């Protein structure tokens, strides 16, 4: 717990894999788009829902534009100078709850009111940034190492329950009347309300089930490998588009709003000095709560994306990441947008998608090399050496760790068997000798953040998405927030 020690160590570690990060990201060509698109959807949909929730709960002060811009800018800055580019930054539910509490507090004060809410929030963000700077400088993130696997599994389960509760609440609200829309409307009759609720159930469950099914496309006996990979990669975005199209089928026999549909930044510094100084000090309290929450969430989200099972080859940056989070919180407060923060399950989902990308790249390369070798000599031990050489050649040269390397050829595999091709199937055998590796780089995070930003200018296209799609996706992400963690497995076994 020495001042500035952790930050300096983290910077030392990360500054020697920076150009490597960028060149590795560019090494993959357009194949980097699949994880990028997957994480872009996973980041944009919850943020848009949170933006709608804040617009309803803040009388139009904060909308989806602000949440999207915060997510995009914070993500881009973290991608370029972050320290741990696996982390995905976004506006989380606890932030929404705290901002709702703050808005409710400020609406009941004649001194603050509604036209000074953003300025008071900015002062809260200044206090939070100061607290985060103090915590990072003192190495308070060292206690993160102490928290064990259960301390992260419980948080994952809590986030899963929160996402499921959000999905169920959205589905139930599809059955009720909104508190802001015109009450005397054709689309809001009890019969049409029941119809809307049932249609939303159909669409949400259809999206959930089809996406969960298409997530297993690669392990199918039908179709071609190209089509199987395309489905396994883009099924959830494709399902979003397909169920959006399905929602338009009955449009010739229903009222306008059946089903219900969805719908830069500025500065608040000038009016930030108009807040009386009894609430600038009073911002310390919600600032303390938000600082503790962010200290916990950023760290746990970063460590859940850095599981030992992924065999990552680059160091962690907990202290430096917390310092940068302080800076980003200060910037977001000055810009009048809610702060971003490391979020789950987006971060582990990003890590898993990158691991899958590396696995597929390696499988393609090794299959090609094995097929090339089968024709020439194919001695089954000289071909394994060729595959090992290709694996080593593909890898990126670093200084910290070394590539895991292909694992041992199983005794049963050799006992079963130049090499006879009838008795040695490459597709069956490659999977048995591929390690778990992650394609670590900064390009996927940067592109996902830029896409989230461009969603700001793509609002008319976003106007065509029903909210049932959002609730189905929230359920899909809640299930993704327990992708087979040890704690959930143990609960299943009991």
């Amino acid at each position: 717990f020495v001042p500035f020690e952790g930050i300096k160590n983290d910077l030392k570690g990360r500054l020697m894999c920076y150009k490597q990060d960028w060149t590795g990201g560019f090494k993959a060509g357009f194949r980097i788009l699949a994880p990028t698109t997957y994480i872009f959807f996973a980041s944009a949909i919850p943020v848009i829902s949170f933006g709608e929730q804040l617009e309803r709960s803040t009388d139009g002060v904060l909308t989806a534009v602000q949440t999207l811009a915060s997510t995009a800018i914070c993500g881009m800055i973290h991608s370029i100078i972050g320290g741990q580019p696996l982390l995905i930054l976004g506006v989380a539910e606890p932030t929404v709850i705290m901002y709702t509490f703050m808005f409710n507090f400020a609406k009941a004060r004649p001194e603050l009111g509604r036209d000074l809410f953003l300025a008071w929030s900015g002062w809260v963000c200044v206090w939070t940034a100061l607290m985060l700077f103090v915590l990072a400088i003192c190495g308070a993130c060292s206690i993160i190492n102490r928290f064990t696997r259960v301390a992260g599994e419980l948080f994952g389960l809590l986030i899963a329950m929160l996402f499921m509760q959000q999905a169920i609440k959205g589905l139930v609200d599809e059955f009720r009347i909104p508190e802001r829309e015109n009450q005397k409307l054709k689309e809001f009759l009890p019969s049409w309300r029941f119809a809307n609720g049932m249609f939303a159930l159909v669409l949400s469950f259809g999206l959930l089930l089809t996406g969960l099914r298409s997530r297993k496309a690669r392990s199918w006996r039908y179709g071609t490998g190209w089509l199987r990979s395309l489905i396994a990669d883009y099924g959830v975005p494709l399902m979003v588009l397909v169920w959006t199209g399905v929602s338009y089928i009955p449009a010739g026999d229903v009222p306008k709003g059946i089903p219900r549909r969805l719908f830069g930044n500025w500065t608040v510094v000038k009016e930030m000095l108009d807040v009386p100084i009894v609430y600038i000090i009073g911002a310390f309290i919600p600032a303390s709560m938000i600082a503790v929450l962010y200290y916990f969430d950023h760290s746990v989200a970063s460590q859940l994306a850095q599981q030992k099972e992924f065999n990552l080859r680059k160091p962690s940056s907990y202290h430096y990441d917390l310092l940068l989070l302080g800076f980003l919180t200060l910037m977001c407060g000055l810009l009048g947008v809610p702060p971003s923060n490391g979020v789950i399950p987006q971060s582990p989902m990003h890590t898993k998608s990158l691991a899958t990308l590396k696995y597929q790249l390696l499988r393609n390369r090794l299959v090609a090399t094995a097929r090339r070798s089968i024709k020439t000599n194919a001695s089954l031990g000289q071909l394994y050496d060729n595959m090992q050489e290709a694996y080593h050649h593909m890898q990126t040269p670093l200084v910290y760790q070394q590539p895991q390397g292909l694992k041992e050829l199983k005794e049963s595999t050799i006992q079963a068997t130049p090499v006879d091709e009838t008795l040695f199937d490459i597709e069956k055998e490659i999977d048995d000798l591929l390690p778990v590796e992650v394609k670590e780089q900064r390009v996927s995070n940067l592109l996902q953040s830029t896409m989230v930003g461009g969603c700001v200018a793509a609002m008319p296209i976003l106007k065509m998405i029903p909210t049932s799609v959002l609730w189905g996706y929230f359920a899909f992400m809640a299930i993704e927030s327990l992708p087979g963690n040890q704690f959930w497995e143990r609960i299943l076994l009991l």
